[PDB]
C-alpha cells in the first residue's frame, strides 16, 4: 500500500515543493497567480503551471492496482470584461517529465486541437472562451488526451469570486467526479464520467495546474489558486 | 481543537458503537439495512435510524467557534415499483438525545409537517415520495427544523444502484452542501445552501441515518447503507 | 475496515463525548482535573476517570481482525511533597459498562490486589506510590488484570513538568508500546510486552484515564490531563 | 500552514517517488536494499541511500515557524557474525542537493569524521561498528553535524529481527525523539535531545535513509527498510 498526501492552506514564496513552469508567481498575499498580471492587470498571452514536485503513484502494472484519489482547491478567475473572458484553468494528471505546450484555447495542456494518446493527460478544465471545438457557453469539461472534452456541463463564471472545487477517483468504478460551489452565490455544479487511469496514464504522474490568458488584448482573465489538498491511495491488491 | 473521526467501509453485526433505533439491523453482507425486509421484500410501515455513540462537538460558544465537517457515505434504495417508491432517507444532525419521531413522508425525523425552532434538525433527505409539502418529482432536500425543505433538486432515483454520497459544512461561508454520483450510470447531483449551524444546533449533536418505508402495503422500498465515512474539526479561535 | 479518531488539543467543560466518573472535572484553563483540587490544593482518598463516550471496536471474531491503535497524551502531577506523592495515573482499555472501583493503590481500576482474566482490563500505569505489590520506586507499568504489573520500569516523576506519553499497539506482533518523554529535561522512558488484546478484552472497549490520590492527608498530588489523541483500525479481514 | 505525508508499507520496483543514490535496490519482496547483496550474502564496502523525491518544507523564514514531524520505518539488520556487524543505518534530514559522503563508519553522510557546521545534517543512527570517534558497544546516537553524536545510548543489535522505529520532533521545545522497538524480543529503547532545526537546517531539506556494510569483508551485514511513514506540519504563524 503506497499514499500521497499534501496540504497548502496558502503558498509561500519560492516553493521548492512545486514545479513552477511558465508564468506562475507566488503573490505577497500567498495566491499561487498562473497568469501574468502587471499593474493590477491580466496581461493577455501568458501561461503558468504549477505542479506537486513528487510523482504521484497512480497505479502499479506489477500489482495490477489503481489508486483511489482526492484533490480540493480554490481558485478564483477574474476578468475585466466577463463577456470577453479567456481561456480558463485546468487541474491536471500528466507524464513526470510535463513541460507547458500551447497557450491560449489549449491550456497549456496540448500541442494542438486533436486526440493524441500520446498525450497521456487527464484533466478537468474551467473554459471561459468558446474555441470552435468547445460548447456554447462557458463549461467545466473532463478531457482524455485531448482539450476536446469527453463530457462538459455548463458553469456560468461568477467573476472574481471564490470556488471551491473537489475532483475525485474512484478506481472501483473508474469514475471521475468533480463539483465547483460558490459558496458566496449558494451556487454548485458536478459532472462525472468513466475514465480508466491505467490505460491513458503511465505508472507515475506530477499533478496541478495549469491556465492560460486569450491571444488577444482585450480577451483577459486573472487566474488564482488560493489553497490545495491532495490524498491518494494504491491499494494492496486482493 | 478538537476532532472527531470515523470510518465504516462495511458494518458488523451487533455495532456497539452505532445507536440503532426502530427497525435498523445489520445485514450478514454488513449493510445498514434502516428498514424491515421479511423474504427478500422491503415491508411497509418501517422507520429505522443509526447514530454514531459518541456526541460531535459542532459548535462552542465560549470560543464563538464552529466545526467543519464532512462526511461520506454509500446508499441503496430498491423499490419493487419505482412510481409506488416510498418514503426516502436522511443522513442528519440532531441533539444527543434525539428519538425516532413519526413514520412515512416524517422520515423519524419530525413530530408533524410544520417548521419549529426547538426541533434543532438539520437534515439532507432524499425523498422518494410526493407529500403535500413536497415539490413535484423525487428530490434531494436541505432541511432545517422542518420536513419542508428550504432548498431542493430533481433527483431521479436509480433504482438498487450504488449512490455515493458527500455532504460537507464549511463554517466560515455557513454553506451546507450535498452531492450524489450514481457511478454506474455516470449521473451527479449537488445542491448547497446557507445553513448556520450555531443558530439552529445546540453545541453537541448526533449523527446518523434515518429511513422510512411507505405507510401502505404497495408503497414500499428498501433503504441500506453500504459504508460511512464522517471527519469534523472544531478550530481553535482566531 | 473500521477506523475511529479523536483529538482535543485541550477540553471544554461539560465534555459531552466523555464520561466522566468519580471526581473528574474540567478546569477553566482547559485541563482534564481528575482528582480533587480544594483552595489550590489536591485533595486526599480522591478518585476520577474519564472515558471516550464511543466504544471502539477492537477486535472483530466474525473476521478474526484485530486493531491497531496509537493514542498520545500530555499530563501533569504535580505533590506538594514530592517523597510522599500518591497514587497515580492510568490510561486503559475496558468493558463498556466499566465504573469505578476501588481508590488509592488500585487506581480506580481493580476491586482488589489480586489477577482475575474477568477483570477485562489493560492498563499503562504510572505509579507514584510503592504498595506492597510494587517494585521499588516510583515506575511505569503495563497492567494486564491485575495491579500487579506484568511488566514495569523506574521513572523519576519530574514534579509539577508536562510529560508526553505516546501508548500504541501493533496487532500483528501483539505489542504494546508506552514511552514517557519530559521535554523539559530531555528525559525520556520506553517500555514494551507482549498483550494478547483477542484474549484479554471483549470486542469493544472504552478508553480513557483513571486517577486516584492518596488515602492519607499527606500523601496527595494532583493529576491533569492536557491533551489526548487516539487513533484506531480495526483492517478487512486476509 | 502547509502539510506533507506519505506511506509505503512496501516498496514497488523502480520508485520514481524516491531518489535511490549509490547501492540501493528494491528487492521482489518489496523491501529498500540500501547495502548490496551478492548470492544471499552482504557484500562489503557498499554505501545506498534513499530519500523522498520531494523536499519537506521543514521551516519558514518569511512567518518565522518551524515544523513538527513524525516517521515511523521497520529496518532489518542481518550480520553473518554479530561481532563484526558494521557499519550501520541512519535516518537523516539534510539539504536538497545532499549526495552520499564517505562509505563504511561515516555512514554516507560525512566527507571526515569532524564537526562543521556547513554540513547541514540532522540524523539518528543505528550504529552497529566502534570506530575511534564512537562509545563502547552498539548504540543508538543523535547526530549534528558531525558522525560524532550529540547524545548515544547502547542499543542490542537483534540479529536479522525487524526494528519499529519512531522520530519526531516537536517544534514548541525544539525535541528530536528517536525511539526503537523488538516486537519479537519485547525490547524498547528510546533518546531525546534539543536539537534546533532553524539553526542547522536549510528551510526545504530531503529526508531519507543511508546505510553502509564493513570496509572489510569479514565486517559486513544486510541493511533493508520494509516500511516507512512520514507527516509534516508546518503551522500558520501564531
Ligand atoms: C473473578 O471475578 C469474576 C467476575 O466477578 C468471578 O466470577 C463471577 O462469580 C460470581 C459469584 O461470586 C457469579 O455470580 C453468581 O452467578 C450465579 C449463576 O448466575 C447465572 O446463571 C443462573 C442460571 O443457571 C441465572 O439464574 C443467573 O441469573 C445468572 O445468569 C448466580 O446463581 C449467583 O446468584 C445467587 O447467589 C448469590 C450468592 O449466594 C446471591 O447473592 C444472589 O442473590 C443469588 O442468590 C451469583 O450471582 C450474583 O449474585 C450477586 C450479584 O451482586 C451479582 O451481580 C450476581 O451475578 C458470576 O456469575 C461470575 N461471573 C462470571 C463471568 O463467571 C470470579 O469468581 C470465580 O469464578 C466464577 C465464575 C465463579 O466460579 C466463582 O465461584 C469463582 O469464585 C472471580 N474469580 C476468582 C478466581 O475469584
Ligand atoms: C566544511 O565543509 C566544507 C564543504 O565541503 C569544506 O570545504 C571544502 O573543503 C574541501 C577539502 O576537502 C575542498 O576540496 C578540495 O579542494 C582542492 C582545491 O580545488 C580547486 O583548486 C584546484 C587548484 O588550486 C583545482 O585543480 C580544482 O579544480 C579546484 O578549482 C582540490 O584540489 C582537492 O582535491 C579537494 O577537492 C573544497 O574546495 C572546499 N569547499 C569550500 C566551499 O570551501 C570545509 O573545509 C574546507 O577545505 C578545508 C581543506 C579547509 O581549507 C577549510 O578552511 C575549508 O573550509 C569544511 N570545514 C572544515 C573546517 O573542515
Ligand atoms: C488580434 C486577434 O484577433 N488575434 C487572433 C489570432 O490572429 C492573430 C492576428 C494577428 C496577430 N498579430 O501578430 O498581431 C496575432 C494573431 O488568431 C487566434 C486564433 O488562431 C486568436 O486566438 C484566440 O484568441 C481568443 C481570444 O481572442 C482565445 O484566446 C482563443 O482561445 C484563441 N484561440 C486559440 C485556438 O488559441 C487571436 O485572438
Ligand atoms: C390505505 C391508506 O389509506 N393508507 C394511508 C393511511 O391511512 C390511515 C388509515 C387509518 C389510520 N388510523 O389512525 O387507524 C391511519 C392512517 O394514512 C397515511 C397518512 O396519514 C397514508 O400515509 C401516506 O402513505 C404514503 C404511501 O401510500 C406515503 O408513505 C406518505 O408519506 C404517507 N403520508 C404521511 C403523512 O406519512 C397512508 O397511505
Ligand atoms: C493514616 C493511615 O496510615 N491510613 C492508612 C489506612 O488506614 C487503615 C488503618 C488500619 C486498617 N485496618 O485494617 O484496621 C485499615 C485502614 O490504610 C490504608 C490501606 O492500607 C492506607 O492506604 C495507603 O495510603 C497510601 C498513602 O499514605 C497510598 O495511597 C496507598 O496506595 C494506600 N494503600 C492502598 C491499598 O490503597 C492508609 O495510608
Ligand atoms: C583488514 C583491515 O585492517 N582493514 C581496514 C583497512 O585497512 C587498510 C590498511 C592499509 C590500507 N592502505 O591504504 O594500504 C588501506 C586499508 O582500513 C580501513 C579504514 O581505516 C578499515 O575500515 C574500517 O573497517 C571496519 C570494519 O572492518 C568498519 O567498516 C569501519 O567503519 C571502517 N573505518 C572507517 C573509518 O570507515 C578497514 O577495516
Ligand atoms: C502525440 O503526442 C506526442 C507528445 O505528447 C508527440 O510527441 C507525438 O508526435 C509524434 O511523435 C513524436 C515523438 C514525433 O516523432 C512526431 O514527429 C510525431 O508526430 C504526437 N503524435 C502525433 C501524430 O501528433
Ligand atoms: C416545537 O417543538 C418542541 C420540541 O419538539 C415541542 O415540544 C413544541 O410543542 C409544544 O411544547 C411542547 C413541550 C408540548 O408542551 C406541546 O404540547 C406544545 O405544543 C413545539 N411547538 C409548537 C408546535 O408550537
Ligand atoms: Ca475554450
Ligand atoms: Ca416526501
Ligand atoms: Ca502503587
Ligand atoms: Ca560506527
Ligand atoms: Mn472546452
Ligand atoms: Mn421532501
Ligand atoms: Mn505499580
Ligand atoms: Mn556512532
Amino acid at each position: 500500500k503506497e499514499t500521497t498526501s499534501f496540504v497548502f492552506t496558502r503558498f509561500s514564496p519560492d516553493p521548492q515543493n512545486l514545479l513552477l513552469q511558465g508564468d506562475t508567481v507566488v503573490t505577497s498575499s500567498g495566491h499561487l497567480q498562473l497568469t501574468q498580471v502587471k499593474d493590477g492587470e491580466p496581461v493577455y498571452s501568458s501561461l503558468g503551471r504549477a505542479l506537486y514536485y513528487a510523482p504521484i503513484h497512480i497505479w502499479d502494472s506489477n500489482t495490477d492496482t489503481v489508486a483511489n484519489f482526492v484533490t480540493s482547491f480554490s481558485f478564483v478567475i477574474d476578468a475585466p470584461n466577463k463577456a470577453k473572458a479567456a481561456d480558463g484553468l485546468a487541474f491536471f494528471l500528466a507524464p513526470v517529465d510535463t513541460e507547458p505546450q500551447k497557450p491560449g484555447g489549449l491550456l497549456g495542456l496540448f500541442h494542438d486541437d486533436r486526440h493524441n494518446k500520446s498525450n497521456h493527460i487527464v484533466a478537468v478544465e474551467f473554459d471561459t472562451f468558446k474555441n470552435s471545438w468547445d460548447p456554447e457557453g462557458t463549461h467545466i469539461g473532463i478531457n482524455v488526451n485531448s482539450i476536446v472534452s469527453r463530457k462538459t456541463i455548463s458553469w456560468d463564471l461568477e467573476n472574481d469570486e471564490v470556488a471551491n472545487v473537489v475532483i475525485s477517483y474512484q478506481a472501483s468504478t473508474k469514475t471521475l467526479t468533480a463539483s465547483l460551489v460558490y459558496p458566496s452565490s449558494s451556487t454548485s455544479y458536478i459532472l462525472n464520467d468513466v475514465v480508466d487511469l491505467k490505460q491513458i496514464l503511465p505508472e507515475y504522474v506530477r499533478v496541478g495546474f495549469t491556465a492560460a490568458s486569450g491571444l488577444s488584448k482585450d480577451h483577459v482573465e486573472t487566474h488564482d489558486v488560493l489553497a490545495w489538498t491532495f490524498d491518494s491511495d494504491l491499494p494492496d491488491p486482493s
